DNA sequence: GTCCGACCACGCATCAGC
C-alpha cells in the first residue's frame, strides 16, 4: 500500500504482507531506498544482512525479474566486470545536476558537499508530482547514463541525473545521488550481498507459483539447526560466485534450479574469469611458521607487475582477464601471439595465473611498475608496443577439460611444470623454494630484493593448498620488506597542508601534504599525500592541534607545484614520521627535483603515517638531497 | 579473522572549453 511505511527490519517479516507493492507489480525504488535506511541505521553485519534479505524474499515472491537489478543496485554495480560499464559521473558532474535541479548556484552546492562529506544530504535538503520511481527503471537510467559517450554527451547524462532528482521523493534523492558518487557508504558490500541473497532464496525458495507455499523454511528447526543449514547453502552460493563472480549467469539458474543444484550448471570454465587467490600481510618470519606450523609451505617470489588470468579456449580463442575479472585481451597483442610458444602440442585449454611484468630485452633485467603501466591499454596494435612484458606464471586452475581448484598446490605445479615451457625473458615460473629453516627463508626474502622483487609469497603445499576462495579468501602470505619493523625507508616529513575529509572521516581531515626540505632552495618542497596509518583517536589530536595551525595563504618557502591545493593551508611546525614502500619519480611533486631526473620530483609509493616526532622541528626533517639518496638507492634503480 | 570503507601514487582515456 504505502512504501513510505516499508519496514524491511521488522521483526517476523512476512514476505508478502509486509511489502509495499502487489504481486506482478514493479518493486518502488522507495523499497530499496527504506531498506538502506534501516541497514546504513545500524551496524551489526548480522542485521544488515537480515534486513536486505526480507527485502529480497519479497522479490523473489511478488516480482522474480526484478531481482537483477535490485541485486546490481544494492552493490551499486552496472553488471558484470568483464562489461567494463563505468558510469563517467565525476563529483562536478553530479553537483553540476544537483544544484540544476534544485536551483542554487554551483559555488553554493560545490563548497556545501565539501564540509559534509556526502553528496547526498545536499540533493535531499514546485513541480507536480512525477510518477514514482521503479527500481528495474532507475537501475536502467544508469546503464543508459554509463552508455553516453562522444562529445556532448556529459551534457546528455545531466538530464537523466536531473529526471531521477525531480522524481525522487522522501529519501530517494539522498541514495541516488550517493550511487551515482560511487559512495554507498551502506556497510555492505558483496560478501553481504551474497548472504543476504542466499539466505532469501532458502527461506523463500523460488519458482514457486502465487500463493507461495513456502514463505519460511526455517520454521521448523531448531535455532543451531537453521544457522548450519544457512551456513552450508551459503557456501554453495560463495563457492559458485568464485568461480563464475556473474550476476547475468548466477540469478536466472538460481532462478530455475535452486540454490542446491547451482553448481550443476554455473560451472568454472575458460573464457568466464574467475576471482583470484589473494594473499594476506603477515609481521615476520616467526607469523609464517606459526600460522603455517603443521604444514610445509614453498616460497615464491612477488613480483611487481599487473596480475593476469590468462584463459585458453577449446579452439585456440584466448582471453586475459585482470584481477577485477576485466577483459586485458586487447591489452596484450604481444601475449595472444606467444601462446604456443609456452603451451605444450598436448595443451588444448588452460586457465593461468601469472603477473605480468614490464621487461627490457637489451638489459635483460625487470623494468619497475611505473614503465608497465606506460602501455596503451584500449586495443593496441602489435606493432605499436613498446613496453616489452614477460610472465611469471605460478599457478594452474584448469587444463584440458578437468578443473583443479580442488587439488593442492603440489599438484597444481607438477602439471603446470610438465605442460608448459619456460622461455628467457618470456615465460620463467616463479623462483620458488620449498623450505622450513629460518636462515634460507631470510636469505631468499633479500635475495628477492636483489634480484628486483618486491618480497616473497607463502602458500601451503597440500594442507589448505585448495583454490577454493570460499573458504580462505586470503589463504596466502605476504612477505614484503616494508612489513619487518626496524626495516624499510622511513622519513620524517612536515605537514604543510591538509585536505577536508569524507565519509568515514567527515568533519575532519581525510588526508595531509607533506614536504622534504630543499637546503639549497631553503625551501619546503611537496613530496606525497598522506591519509593512512592514523587511528581515529590520533586523528582527532591531528585535528584540533593542527587546526591552531592554519594559515589563509601559503608561506614564502613552500613549494608544491602541481600537486592538489591543500583545503587547508598550515603552518609548517608538525614533523611526522612516515613509512614507505618505494620511491617513484614524479611527474606532479618537486621533491627533489632536478637531483635524479631533470624534469621529475620524486614521491613515496605506499605511505602511511607511523609516529608524530614531536622532538624534530621543520628544519631538522629528511632533505631532498636525502631524498634522492634513497632513490638511487634502491634495488630497482640500482639495476637499472 | 572477516568485512567494509576511509585514504595513497601513477598514467592512459576521455571531453568541455577554447
Amino acid at each position: 500500500l504505502d512504501p513510505s511505511g516499508y519496514n524491511p527490519a521488522k521483526n517476523n517479516y512476512h514476505p508478502v504482507e509486509d511489502a509495499c507493492w502487489k504481486p506482478g507489480q514493479k518493486v518502488p525504488y522507495l523499497a530499496v531506498a527504506r531498506t538502506f535506511e534501516k541497514i546504513e541505521e545500524v551496524s551489526a553485519r548480522l542485521r544488515m544482512v537480515e534486513t536486505l534479505s526480507n527485502l529480497l524474499r519479497s522479490v523473489v515472491a511478488l516480482s522474480p525479474p526484478d531481482l537483477l537489478p535490485v541485486l546490481y543496485l544494492s552493490l551499486n554495480h552496472l553488471g558484470p566486470p568483464q562489461q567494463g560499464l563505468a558510469l563517467g559521473v565525476g563529483d562536478g558532474v553530479l553537483l553540476k545536476a544537483v544544484a540544476q535541479a534544485t536551483g542554487r548556484q554551483l559555488e553554493s552546492v560545490r563548497a556545501e558537499a565539501a564540509e559534509k562529506g556526502d553528496v547526498g544530504l545536499v540533493a535531499e535538503n514546485l513541480m507536480l508530482p512525477p510518477p514514482p520511481l521503479t527500481a528495474s527503471g532507475v537501475f536502467s537510467k544508469f546503464r543508459d547514463i554509463a552508455r553516453l559517450t562522444g562529445s556532448a554527451s556529459t551534457a546528455k547524462k545531466i538530464d537523466i541525473i536531473k529526471g531521477l532528482f525531480v522524481a525522487c521523493r522522501h529519501s530517494e534523492a539522498r541514495f541516488i545521488a550517493r550511487s551515482l558518487s560511487g559512495r554507498l557508504r551502506l556497510g555492505l558490500a558483496e560478501q553481504s550481498v551474497l548472504a543476504a541473497l542466499s539466505q532469501a532464496v532458502s527461506l523463500t525458495p523460488p519458482g514457486q507459483e502465487f500463493p507461495p507455499a513456502m514463505v519460511d523454511a526455517g520454521k521448523g528447526k531448531t535455532a543451531e539447526a537453521r544457522k548450519t543449514w544457512l551456513e552450508e547453502q551459503g557456501m554453495i552460493l560463495k563457492q559458485t560466485f568464485c568461480e563464475v563472480p556473474d550476476l547475468d549467469r548466477i540469478i536466472p539458474v538460481l532462478l530455475e534450479h535452486g540454490l542446491e543444484r547451482l553448481p550443476e550448471h554455473c560451472k568454472l570454465s575458460p573464457g568466464i574469469p574467475l576471482k583470484p587467490m589473494l594473499a594476506h600481510p603477515t609481521r615476520g618470519i616467526s607469523e609464517v611458521l606459526k600460522r603455517f606450523e603443521e604444514a610445509a609451505f614453498t616460497c615464491e617470489y612477488k613480483y611487481d607487475g599487473q596480475r593476469a588470468q590468462i584463459h585458453a579456449l577449446e579452439g585456440g580463442e584466448v582471453k586475459i582477464f585482470s584481477r577485477n575479472q576485466a577483459d586485458n585481451t586487447g591489452k596484450y597483442p604481444d601475449i595472444i601471439s606467444r601462446i604456443p610458444k609456452i603451451k605444450l602440442p598436448s595443451v588444448t585449454s588452460f586457465i593461468l595465473d601469472t603477473e605480468a611484468v614490464a621487461w627490457d630485452r637489451e638489459k635483460k633485467q625487470i623494468q619497475p611498475f611505473q614503465v608497465l603501466t606506460t602501455r596503451k591499454r584500449k586495443e593496441v596494435d602489435a606493432s605499436e608496443i613498446q613496453v616489452q612484458v614477460c610472465l611469471y606464471a605460478f599457478d594452474l586452475i584448469y587444463l584440458n577439460g578437468e578443473s583443479l581448484v580442488r587439488e593442492p598446490l603440489s599438484r597444481r605445479r607438477q602439471l603446470l611444470r610438465e605442460n608448459f615451457v619456460e622461455t628467457e625473458g618470456e615465460f620463467v615460473f616463479a623462483t620458488s623454494l620449498d623450505t622450513k629453516d629460518i636462515e634460507q627463508i631470510a636469505e631468499f626474502l633479500e635475495q628477492s630484493v636483489k634480484d628486483s622483487c618486491e618480497g616473497l609469497m607463502v602458500k601451503t603445499l597440500d594442507v589448505d593448498a585448495t583454490y577454493e576462495i570460499a573458504k580462505r579468501s586470503h589463504n596466502w602470505l605476504k612477505l614484503k620488506k616494508d612489513y619487518l619493523d626496524g626495516v624499510g625507508d622511513t622519513l620524517d616529513l612536515v605537514v604543510i597542508g591538509a585536505y577536508l575529509g569524507r565519509g568515514k572521516r567527515a568533519g575532519r581531515y581525510g588526508g595531509f601534504l607533506l614536504a622534504s626540505y630543499d637546503e639549497d632552495s631553503e625551501e619546503l618542497q611537496a613530496i606525497c599525500k598522506l591519509g593512512t596509518g592514523f587511528s581515529d583517536e590520533e586523528l582527532e589530536e591531528h585535528h584540533q592541534s593542527l587546526k591552531a595551525l592554519v594559515l589563509p595563504s601559503p608561506r614564502p618557502y613552500v613549494r608544491i607545484d602541481g600537486a592538489v591545493i591543500p583545503d587547508h593551508w598550515l603552518d609548517p611546525s608538525a614533523v611526522w614520521e612516515v613509512k614507505c614502500a618505494d620511491l617513484s619519480l614524479s611527474p606532479i611533486y618537486p621533491a627533489a627535483r632536478g637531483l635524479v631526473d631533470s624534469d621529475k620530483g620524486i614521491s613515496l609509493r605506499f605511505p602511511r603515517f607511523i609516529r608524530v616526532r614531536e622532538d624534530k622541528q621543520p628544519e631538522q626533517a629528511t632533505t631532498s638531497a636525502q631524498v634522492a639518496c634513497l632513490y638511487r638507492k634502491q634495488s630497482q634503480i640500482q639495476n637499472q
